[PDB]
C-alpha cells in the first residue's frame, strides 16, 4: 500500500503512519521530490518502495 504522512523541511524526512505506529523514512534530494515545504503531505509507497515528499495536491 501507500502510507501517508507529513514531512520535515529541517530534516528533508517523512513521517508516515503505518499499522498504527509513525515511521520516518528520508524523502529523496530530488528537487520535486524533496520536502520543500515544511510539513507538506508525504507518502511512502511500499509497493514501489519509494518515497515523494511533493505528493499531488
Ligand atoms: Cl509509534
Ligand atoms: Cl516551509
Amino acid at each position: 500500500s501507500k502510507y501517508g504522512g507529513e514531512c520535515s523541511k529541517k530534516d528533508n524526512t517523512c513521517t508516515y503512519r503505518k499499522d498504527g505506529k509513525d515511521h520516518i523514512v528520508k524523502c529523496p534530494s530530488a528537487d520535486n521530490k524533496k520536502c520543500k515545504t515544511d510539513r507538506h503531505h508525504c507518502e511512502y509507497d511500499d509497493h514501489h518502495k519509494t518515497v515523494d515528499c511533493q505528493t499531488p495536491v
